[PDB]
């Protein structure tokens, strides 16, 4: 029982010696040069995210440059995520650039782009164009993260409502907005997020986090929008409001992958059903198989401070007790002043969990919800983390081109590194969001075609003997498919390190 | 399974109506006065407590009084919880009253009382005479709350450790030292201590928060303090260092119950390894049916801010599945801008959680783990919480006086309220750290002895459909002693509500 | 784990001291004395069977004579069952009172009633009138338990069928004749049944055993024949042929009880799937708290020898592994040479089979297939045995008018004695058939109304010393109504014998 | 839970086709000749027993011969099994060749072997000259299998012992002796016992079941007696008493397989404790996966009889249920009636108790009491069986040469047939014993040694189609070496059948 397991714990035994949970980072004016993402990788980045909410293509341009250089210089598969900025809602820009407000205080609100540049404590402008529609008298907006919200006191014009003010608050330039619960309906993928997706597939990047996604439908237009070079980028579709979440099962079904976007989601529903949300979304992924990732002020006091709370250590190890694959990092990095001694504590923090977790519990839960009889490769996979279980296997070795293998066999959650040779560097970087896999490429090209595997297994061999996951003499379990079979694996062996 | 559990969460359900876990608020200038208070409690605080670390008998003299005109106003029972200064180790003084420190200085550090007065950069004086047994070369001393940090090179005479800095930081007069990892000794109870415990005692407080519990022998040494005429307080030992997690079996044993003084303890051990220590320890008194609290920066950026950041929601979320009773707040009520509105977020992340916990897993978990036999006392307690989810009880009712058996039904985690039924006001203040127990007082000098269980159930039952908590004709299960025997209960009814 | 529980079994510790299982006989000329009774009750007789089948009301008379004359004489309740004939099929008479038969041997059958006395090779009578529109060419007659089959080769005349015999038999007189699959359409109580039926409620019978019910539509019209003066008397129901299988559920539904009566059974399906129905039709019974008897020739050779086979043995063992309240003897008993003998073994085997049963296995599956929410009785009952686990309880004291509460507490299959004072003697004899449950008489007429339930409870407890289930200072587990309550029991109390 | 998997069977459902368990049959004048043996291997003999309690090795030689004869007529592979005479204690002879004995009666038993041939009423014989030593005063002495019983009065001198006779018996000349309960020392191995020993190694047999093993060292004595031309013939352990119980670990230990001999063994213990011994023995024989065989008096009836009994048909079936490999015929087919029919039943009843098996609760079980980490044979096997559920696989396929990795795929117990291709005929023969193997023979001399595997496991694939195992698409689990590693089977595939 998990009972009984927490009063084993001890605070005195090893950690885990590698780490399996992935750390996403958000770039910016901290991190973009070469040399901050050298240190980043060093502390712990696994994926780069690019928010594409601010700043030009150039200045992203300029973001997957240096990935892809310090990556290069360190000899790393690092995937890069394009984060769409979506249907957001922003104020303009104020006399000054703060204003203030108090309780009672009365405000005009207006879509009028001609108040874009010049707003006031009496009227200032938000570019949402159908935002009387969106939202009647007696409806309430929420402004900067929800710290102050507005109650509507009356529709002035089409462009104007009428506001009262509900609390006080200090209202820096171009602040966001939400709507809880009311009629907004802009694209999923507006003119801006085309074609900053168009640049994604031309860059090359690896993976999308789709904001606001809330339907199975937005999500295909996601993919239909990254039109045919772009059919192999992974979709992580942000679940970030009530339909989000409501529609979660076959947002899932759609998409490749999921984030937890607390930031948001608790501001659209009440912050404390989040908690709710986070253990139902992280695992009905689990339960498919599919990526998830955690997201949002993990350890947000260490944008400023050289240490985090209590509290946001505690955030970070439950989304690792959680099942969370990844564990994201957002202001912390982009604009905070400890960008690496934060991914180091995420780091030792995810390590922690780990090693606080019940081996077994993740494999046969997961394991008794699987509709029976399963596919053959399942069947194998899943066995074969059985039997890494019982030999306790210091790793696992599987070939994979797409990266499927690889996360089948990570659905069933083993307590080794998954060593994955794949025959695409894509698949190494997109294989980044995954629990435990670690990724060496084979280039088929350069080295032939490896029909008998023996050069892609002796490969994942010896870097399980470089990267000291186990030495000779030393149980692994290796998936790969027999000398016929093509397009899964249909065989595992057991196999001495020589 | 967990994993079952939570695919099956609903975050658009109705909520549970009765709150089962418990809020310590700490008293400051923010919360003093009787005004603030009564809005505290009308926000849920159950317990206050006073931080004897800060503040004269007086100040707290003031606290004790504005609590109980507050409560008595409210028709409330409030515990009051004294919490200790505790042993510290410090720094002695400084020339010029501070000095500075860079990464590479090296510094010696003396338990010499000549050097008391005198600190430099060169050398400085630390109060713990037996320093240079406790921190070998190669260990650290944390200074200043841990923002400092040396490593010890070398022991230089029997008084005298050879140290490097490793961080820059400015010292000034008699600053914190932990010393992580380190078999300390000091007096359980301090000459500043015992006034504060005698106080304790003639003002009549409910409960000790110890402070830095290291061993067994010092909550008796506590206990020995509070002497005959506060033999009936409650002894909880705060858990702040390794040494308390190395004897949480033998100091759960002496106390009370426990808090998870997660402050210190992230100084005195590697902060990632807190959650470790709080799994075990709430699990550890959930085994054997002990009260415990989880404090400390919980909610800490609402000191500043109106709403919590995502971490925060989650900690607290997480306190609560742990299994802790109580969650804590100290700067945020004490001192922060708005006392009520981070209680009122409590009070509601802990009903989410609530409402999120699969109802029988704990009792369960908890029921399989008991020695058998069991006294008859737990017999009956727990097979009472059995029949309580047999019949989808909305309460149960149990007659305490020393609430011996509130706690050992709460022990068994019903999933409604525990209507407590108690002869001594002093039993309904201390079961405020106690989930889901609701104290009814029962005069007997002025309504009679009630040998026959008779009023005492009347007056729980009366409570029961006034509170709301269960109506006429909705079954309740009802927790005392038969016609003759004394001492403990040995009988449940299940009674139907007339 | 079954697995772990049998591996850890011993044949050298001591064995329970007192019996769960209950051992129903059935009366015949070894058996019908007085002393003959005595002797069977002392060696462990809790119930007597009358079969039906054979004797007339004065034979049976004396039986029931007998029975509670030696009951009596050793201060016992003892339980009169009647069996009846029921739908029966058999030959008539043949010359000599042997005839022979070979394979390929045509034989003429007739339902012509001239030739019930004067039966042949070539030509006999059986006593079933449609015989030749129940069964037709290609159909098979089995005779004799089903030792010799016949295959009809045609229909000679709507009296007469020309049959191939398909082996070997020695045919002695009366002998039975089963139809397995064929329109066999007989009342379940046929005129000679229904004055059977009519004496057993004149004689006050205790129970029926009902046989070859087939649907609940059939347990109803035995119901119906019982008639008004007969209503409290307890209606098993023999399942004895495929539909009686098939038709199961609603069968017990309609019953008190359940018989499987392997005999028969064996014969109308085919005999290997007797284990499968028996596994099946005791695990319902078991479900829904009804006893259910498991009936034939579980010690057959000890009708002939002093000691059984080693099938046998594991036969009735595994009878009570299986979950059954009572095992049957018919043959051994009624005409066998060792009656004492076959009872003591079949006792001797219960308390082994009892022995090795894991304690709390069927508490738990029970427990775990009842709809939640329970009726208050329910939940005090399954908790009453709870917390007889918790607290190793040697006995359970219940007060129950009716049987249902003793019923009720040993669905949940307790590892002690359930002592049940009664206020009707005819439920000390009905709850024979109920495992684990100890009668006592409480006469209300001669002793009072006990309204407070202490003159019922002094009579357990004094019960509970005299027999040796437990001593002074051991607990009991105490279930009746609190002092209000009436018609079913609400309250548990554990309580020390004085 | 067994109870829930009860309630759900049907008695109507189609059974299994392939039948898993396994039959061994005695010969003897009812089944001896080569006609009678390719009936009863028609009927589903897999072991040929032959009892040397018994006749010449003449005999047995023809026994031998005729097998061989009959199994290369049909194709089939059959095991040849050894059953010893074994130790015994008899007594001496009488005067006039008989005597008398009644309840009452006072007799003295000496090992003066002066007393041999002149046994009265008064004093007679015993050959076991530890006699005075092994049974003290109120201990019991079993004469003619049980029959009569003594119990000892008193010891006389260190020869003679003074007895009461307990029952009515007439003796004859040298009966058997049985000391129940008494720590009885006589050679493994007997003088007759080595030229039966030496005898079965020189015709080849494949398998001793050697009677009344004590301890692991006359299971040594038993292996050391087969000398170097006998070690790969199987040792199987018959438990008969007491200390066979007692010492079964270490005797498991030490032989290949057990047979729970349920004759002795129903003599020296009492017989309602041969179903303790027996659930215990073969639960700890399948939790280290070595074969068990229940034996005697099974079908017992049916050696006269066309029909089995009702305890019968249970016995068989539980055996089953229990875990036992193979159940066994003595009697039944050495010398009754029905040798085939007695055959037929047993193999009805195996598939009924088979088809009424929870599938995956053995596996279960059964893997986790095994100690991690396990040998990587064994994690390829258990999770071989594994991933077979998962797919619902028709057939498992293995190569096996010595049987080692058959006998431990059938440790796992899966629910389809395992196809075993072997290059030993006597490797074929001797996997008789283990559930749910059928053996293929690869003739390696004649078709090429294969180090591929590529010919064995098409033989073993062709032979799924034939038998009817598995057809074309199906899912067929294949267990060997890679093209590598040698000694044990380190390869899992799934395979689609061409
Ligand atoms: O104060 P605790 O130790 O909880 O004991 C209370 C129990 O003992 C009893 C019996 O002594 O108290 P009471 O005498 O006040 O009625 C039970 O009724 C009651 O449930
Ligand atoms: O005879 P056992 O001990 O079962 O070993 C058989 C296993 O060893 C191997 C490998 O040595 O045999 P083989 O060399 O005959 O092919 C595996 O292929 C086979 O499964
Ligand atoms: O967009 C995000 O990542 C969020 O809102 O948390
Ligand atoms: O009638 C019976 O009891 C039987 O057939 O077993
Ligand atoms: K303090
Ligand atoms: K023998
Ligand atoms: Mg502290
Ligand atoms: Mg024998």
């Amino acid at each position: 029982s998990q009972l009984e397991h927490n009063i084993g714990l001890s605070i005195f035994e090893p950690v885990a010696k590698h780490r399996a949970n992935r750390i996403v980072c958000t770039i910016g004016p901290s991190t973009q040069s070469v040399e901050a993402l050298k240190n980043l990788m060093k502390s712990g980045m696994s994926v780069a995210r690019m928010n594409f909410s601010h700043g030009s293509h150039e200045y992203h341009q300029t973001t997957i440059n240096n990935v892809r250089a310090a990556a290069a210089e360190l000899g790393l598969h690092i995937g890069i995520a394009l984060d769409t900025k979506g249907p957001e809602i922003r104020t303009g820009l104020f006399k000054d650039g703060e204003v203030s407000f108090a309780p009672g205080d009365i405000v005009c609100v207006t879509t009028d782009p001609a108040y874009e540049k010049v707003g006031t404590k009496e009227k200032f402008y938000i570019d949402y164009p159908q935002l009387t529609n969106a939202v009647r008298p007696g409806g309430s907006i929420y402004v900067d993260d929800g710290v102050m919200t507005l109650r509507v006191v009356s529709k002035e014009d089409d462009r104007t409502l009428k506001c009262h003010v509900n609390n006080h608050h200090r209202l820096t330039d171009r602040r966001g907005i939400n709507l809880p619960g009311c009629e907004v309906d802009l694209p999923a993928v507006s003119e801006k997020d085309r074609k900053d997706l168009e640049f994604g597939v031309a860059q090359g990047v690896d993976m999308i986090f789709a904001s606001f996604i809330r339907t199975a439908e937005q999500v295909r237009e996601v993919r239909a929008a990254l039109g045919e070079k772009g059919k192999d980028i992974l979709i992580i579709s942000k679940i970030e409001n009530h339909q989000g979440v409501q529609n979660i099962d076959s947002i899932i079904e759609a998409s490749n992958g999921i984030m937890v976007a607390r930031g948001d989601l608790g501001v659209e529903i009440p912050a404390e059903k989040v908690c709710v949300a986070q253990m139902c979304i992280i695992s009905k992924c689990n339960v498919v198989g599919k990526p998830v990732i955690c997201a949002t002020q993990m350890l947000e006091s260490m944008t400023s401070n050289p240490r985090p709370t209590r509290a946001e250590v505690s955030d970070v190890a439950n989304a690792v007790l959680n099942g969370a694959d990844c564990v994201m990092l957002s202001g912390e990095t982009a604009k905070g002043k400890y960008p690496n001694e934060v991914v180091q504590y995420m780091a030792r923090i995810c390590v922690e969990a780990q090693s606080a977790t019940h081996d077994t519990v993740m494999f046969n839960s997961i394991k008794n919800l699987q509709k029976i009889p399963m596919c053959p490769e399942e069947a194998v996979c899943s066995s074969a983390v059985a039997s890494a279980f019982e030999v306790q296997a210091k790793a696992m070795l599987v070939l994979s081109n797409t990266g499927r293998s690889a996360r089948l066999i990570s659905k069933y959650r083993p307590n080794c590194p998954i060593i994955c040779v794949t025959t695409r560097l894509q698949t190494c970087r997109q294989l980044n969001v995954t629990r435990s896999v670690v990724s060496v490429f084979y280039d088929a090209a350069k080295s032939g075609e490896d029909k008998d595997k023996e050069k892609r297994v002796k490969l994942g061999l010896d870097f399980a003997k470089k990267e000291k996951y186990a030495s000779t003499g030393d149980v692994v379990v290796v998936v790969h498919a027999d000398h016929s079979v093509k397009g899964y694996p249909n065989q595992t062996r057991l196999i001495y390190l020589p």
